[PDB]
């Protein structure tokens, strides 16, 4: 038996996939969390006894981003093995896909949490290679089910954008993108095109370098705005400034802001 169900803070949340927590954990009917520093336990009692007396009130790693009450934590996978295992563990629940749970010093976490008197409750999270040979910015991103479609995902897409963007570099998500992934992406990658079509002869390497958006994502974002013509080979810009405002018109809550931003490479 597989672990089908979890207690974290005030949530219960059943299952989308199998995550290989030790076989005497699948067991138990739910596997409770502590929400702060990410325990996994197996009864009501242990995880109650846990609760008044861990002293956690955030995420491990550094608060590189507090704007009122949202707040990002870094987190190496070298400097806290354990909290990163479990993260991992708690992401492949909802995440069909991962791969890589155990080994995670190779491995950044970014921890989206909102903030209230009591602490910071973890919302979501990517994760991202230290060094990526396929220049992946995002190796791994999820919203926690009940905060989905509410725009944390695409928070935390922007932000892994902002990243690459201090990182004078281009980056794409690594895939495959779950469908809520694939939706998320192109919605974002579009507001971010579109936004700055607004605002003259543009090229694609210029839209690159502005976004740190890749080529093919944004040729493909481009070709999907019906923006964009194949000449010889060659993908070319086509916009009209009417359309432009015409897709925007049409129908985020939460947005990274470059100030509140506490980060270099
Ligand atoms: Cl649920
Ligand atoms: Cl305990
Ligand atoms: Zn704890």
């Amino acid at each position: 038996k597989y672990v089908d169900k979890i207690h974290i803070g005030n949530y219960e949340i059943d299952a989308w996939y199998f995550s290989p927590f030790p076989e005497d954990y699948g067991k138990q009917p739910k596997l409770w969390l502590c929400e702060y520093c990410l325990k996994y336990m197996k009864y009501e009692k242990s995880y109650r006894f846990h609760l008044g007396q861990c002293q956690w009130r955030q995420p491990p790693g550094k608060e590189i981003y507090r704007k009122s009450n949202i707040s990002v934590y870094e987190v190496d996978g070298k400097d806290h093995k354990i909290y990163c295992q479990n993260l991992c563990l708690l992401a492949k629940l909802f995440l069909d896909h991962k791969t890589l749970y155990f080994d995670v010093e190779p491995f950044v976490f970014y921890i989206l949490t909102e903030v209230d008197r009591q602490g910071a409750h973890i919302v979501g999270y990517f994760s991202k290679e230290k060094e990526s040979p396929d220049g992946n910015n995002v190796a791994c991103i999820l919203t926690l089910p009940p905060y989905q479609r509410r725009g944390y995902g695409k928070f935390l897409i922007a932000f892994s954008y902002e990243l690459s963007k201090l990182e004078s570099t281009v980056g794409s998500p690594e895939k495959p993108l779950s469908d809520l992934g694939k939706l998320s992406y192109r919605s974002y990658w579009s507001w971010v095109l579109l936004e700055i079509l607004r605002d003259g002869t543009l090229s694609i390497k210029d839209l690159s370098q502005m976004t740190s958006i890749t080529q093919n994502d944004i040729i493909s974002t481009l070709q999907s705005l019906n923006m964009v013509k194949y000449w010889k080979g060659q993908h070319v810009i086509c916009v009209t400034p009417k359309l432009v405002e015409e897709h925007l018109k049409s129908a985020p809550p939460i947005t990274v802001d470059s100030v509140c931003l506490k980060w270099a490479p």
